[PDB]
């Protein structure tokens, strides 16, 4: 119906991964996406904001908004080239645990839902 989800210890992060999509031998860097939208870009727009550093990088990427327990890139600018999983996007595509997220060809991203598929 229409009630929502709460669960801020078990909220959507995205763990920056190889600039071929693999996992480093090292800690990668972590973003929970908590609730409200986040835009994304080398811009300072929220006070908890995703702040990417890279050649080809826009301000204004996109901004993740986590709508009950489910989050959809939306790229506000067209040339921030945005990849979900090797594909790119034209509007809000929802985001699954486990899909890549290239920004810029570059700062390669996987996004895991601690909150569960569903159930389980």
């Amino acid at each position: 119906g229409s009630s929502g989800s709460s669960g801020p210890e078990k909220l959507p992060y995205l763990v920056e991964l190889s600039p071929d999509g693999s996992d480093s031998r090292d800690k990668p860097k972590l973003y929970r996406l908590q609730l409200s939208v986040t835009e994304v870009g080398t811009e300072k727009f929220d006070d908890n904001s995703i702040q990417l550093f890279g050649p080809g990088i826009q301000p204004h990427h996109c901004d993740l908004t986590n709508m009950d327990g489910v989050v959809t890139v939306t790229p506000r600018s067209m040339d921030a080239e945005t990849y979900v999983d090797g594909q790119r996007i034209s509007e809000t595509t929802m985001l699954q645990s486990g899909m890549r997220l290239q920004f810029g060809t570059s700062h390669v991203f996987k996004f895991v839902d601690p909150s569960g598929p569903s159930s389980g």
